[PDB]
């Protein structure tokens, strides 16, 4: 569980529709969001696998 894993998702004020993944501290699992390609934060994976691969869920 890396520090950044506890970093909220960032959709930015851009005009796009991307399905990124993050580590939800409420569900404890990695969820997706409609990222807009604006200043993508650290907690932004391209897939649920990358998420678990980065923060290690399970």
């Amino acid at each position: 569980r890396p520090d950044f894993c506890l970093e909220p998702p960032y959709t930015g004020p851009c005009r796009v529709r991307i399905i990124r993944y993050f580590y939800n501290a409420k569900a404890g699992l990695c969820q997706t969001f409609v990222y807009g390609g604006c200043r993508a934060k650290r907690n932004n994976f391209k897939s649920a696998e990358d998420c678990l691969r980065t923060c290690g869920g399970a």
